[PDB]
Formats: structure tokens, C-alpha cells, sequence
């Protein structure tokens, strides 16, 4: 129902399940290049991914393009150093839920331009870093979906 | 705040995952052997993980010694197999979360000792198989601790 976008991630597997999760929950997804492994990885395909969870990606070659040509309604950044928990906001259709890399998160150059209210926290416990790439947005899209209903979903 | 339970988990990298999602968030994890790894395997340790991660663990040799030794007050199965929706029920202290193998989930002859309102599902789109373990795992529990106001979080 909503965008998550994966800026410049870094790690094939997390992308991986984050491509199944997406496809898993009717979420679109968009990737920053530059990544740090080729699309035509072995490591997203041999993965066990199907192709059909493939294609309904979009790449972009830099954040100012993504801007431009996705015009979010609301963009959000998933930092650490954010305020408001994840399940504290309430989300819309329009949003966009942003990601940073695996090994040092979203540059503060684009978190500086961000309002606070749409820099949003996952809650832990002390002496916590981070958590997985693939978990927090497993975490997110699903806390996001929860809110919108679930619209789309389907018993097996 | 609650008890995670993993039923005879079998790739270490989603156990993994698991104990760092445990430590961030004060959750408790019992693992039902037979596992698919060595306690003393790499995957768990050279993987980046802090031993201090570890020993708030509890292994138990089946899965009736598991019952008999922690007494669930109230024991939730997630399954796809489920009605509820994780959301859709209201966690409590007490309560313990199994889920199952990567390969081949809960086996039914536990499932069908349960209640039909203790096996709830995670919501998928159509044709959707299941979703990552770790991942499930994580959508979980921040789903019961927000319930819960996610006591113990702090601000970093
Ligand atoms: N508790 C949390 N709250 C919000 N986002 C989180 C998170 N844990 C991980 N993430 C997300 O997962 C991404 C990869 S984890 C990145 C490492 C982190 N920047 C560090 O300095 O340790 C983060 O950029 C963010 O989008
Ligand atoms: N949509 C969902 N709802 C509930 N639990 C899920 C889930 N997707 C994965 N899991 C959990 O993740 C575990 C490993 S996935 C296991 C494969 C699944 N039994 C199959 O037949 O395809 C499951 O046993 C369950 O505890």
C-alpha cells in the first residue's frame, strides 16, 4: 500500500528478503543506487526469490532523482536518532518509509533537511545499536500496514 | 516482556538475528532442540553477535520438557495456518510465542492441541507462502511490546 526505499543498501540478502516482504505485503519498492551488489546478483536470485517478485522495483540513480521523479507526499526516515516510535506516527497513503545502508545508516546531509516529526524510531532497549536491515523493515511496513487495515491481504 | 519460543529452529543466521532482536527488546528466548546447528556453531558467534547476547537463553531438550519446565500461561503458535492476525489479539504478560522450523513450520500434532484464538497469522497477499523467520520473528515482537508500550525502551 505504501513506498519503502532502500537508500544505497549494501548487502544482497538483506535486500533479498526485503524483495519478498514486498511482495509478501503488496509494498513497492525502490532502491538508491548506487548498491552495493550487481541486480543481476546471484545472491537475489539463486536466494530463492522468484522473478515475478522482481520487476515491480524501481532503481534510481541518485536521491535528487528519486525526489523528482517519485514527488513523495511524506517521506520518512528510519534512524535511530529519531523521536517518534514507528508506531507513534500515523501513516497515509502518499508515504514514502525510507531505509539507510546496513553498515552506517542515512546521511545526516539528508536527515538535516528532514522535519523531526518524520524521523522515526524503532524502539529498543539500552545499549541497543540498530537492528537487521531486513528485520526494521519488516517491522515498519508491516506496523504500517497494521494501521492502513491490511488492505489485500488473504487467507491461504 | 514476553517469552519467544523457536521450535527445533534450523539455519543459524535467522537464530542469529533472533538472539540480537531478543537483547533489543527484553525478550526471553527458549530454543526446542533439535536444532540444526551447533550451540558452538560459527554462524551465532562469528557473525557479530556479543556474548552477552547469549545465556539469557534457554535451551530445552523437547518440546514437553519446554511445557513442564516453564508452564506457559498462555501459549500462541504463529502459523500461517492461523486465524487471528498477530494484531488482533491482545499479548499479556505471561504469554509465550512459538513458531516453527523454516522448512516446514509447527507440526500439527501441536497445533491441534491448541485453541483456534492461540494460532494466529502474520497477513499476507495472495499466493504469498510465509515470510522469513527472523523477519516473523521481528514483526512479532514489536507487535506484542508495542501492545505492551514498549516498557524498557530507551532513547540512545
Ligand atoms: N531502531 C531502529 N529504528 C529505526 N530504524 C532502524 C533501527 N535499526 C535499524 N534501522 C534501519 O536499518 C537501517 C540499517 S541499520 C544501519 C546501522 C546504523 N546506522 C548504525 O549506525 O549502527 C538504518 O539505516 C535504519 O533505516
Ligand atoms: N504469515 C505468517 N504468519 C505466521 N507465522 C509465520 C508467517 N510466515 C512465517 N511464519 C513463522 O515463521 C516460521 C518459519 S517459516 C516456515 C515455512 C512454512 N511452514 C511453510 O510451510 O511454507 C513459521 O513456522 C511461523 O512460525
Amino acid at each position: 500500500m505504501l513506498d519503502i526505499v532502500l537508500y544505497e543498501p549494501e548487502i544482497p540478502q538483506n535486500t533479498g528478503n526485503i524483495i519478498r516482504l514486498c511482495a509478501n505485503t503488496g509494498f513497492r519498492l525502490h532502491l538508491i543506487e548506487p548498491l552495493g551488489f550487481t541486480w543481476d546478483d546471484k545472491r537475489l536470485r539463486r536466494s530463492g526469490l522468484d522473478y515475478h517478485e522482481f520487476a515491480e522495483i524501481k532503481r534510481h540513480k541518485t536521491f535528487e532523482a528519486f525526489l523528482e521523479s517519485e514527488k513523495p507526499k511524506r517521506l520518512f526516515a528510519l534512524t535511530t536518532k529519531g523521536c517518534p516510535a514507528h508506531s507513534q506516527v500515523k501513516f497515509k497513503l502518499g508515504d514514502y518509509l525510507m531505509f539507510g545502508p546496513e553498515t552506517r545508516g542515512i546521511p545526516m546531509s539528508i536527515l538535516n533537511e528532514m522535519p523531526m516529526e518524520q524521523k522515526i524510531r524503532i524502539p529498543m532497549t539500552a545499549n541497543s545499536r540498530s537492528m537487521n536491515l531486513s528485520n526494521s523493515v519488516a517491522v515498519t511496513v508491516y506496523e504500517a500496514w497494521r494501521q492502513l487495515g491490511y488492505k489485500g491481504a488473504v487467507n491461504l
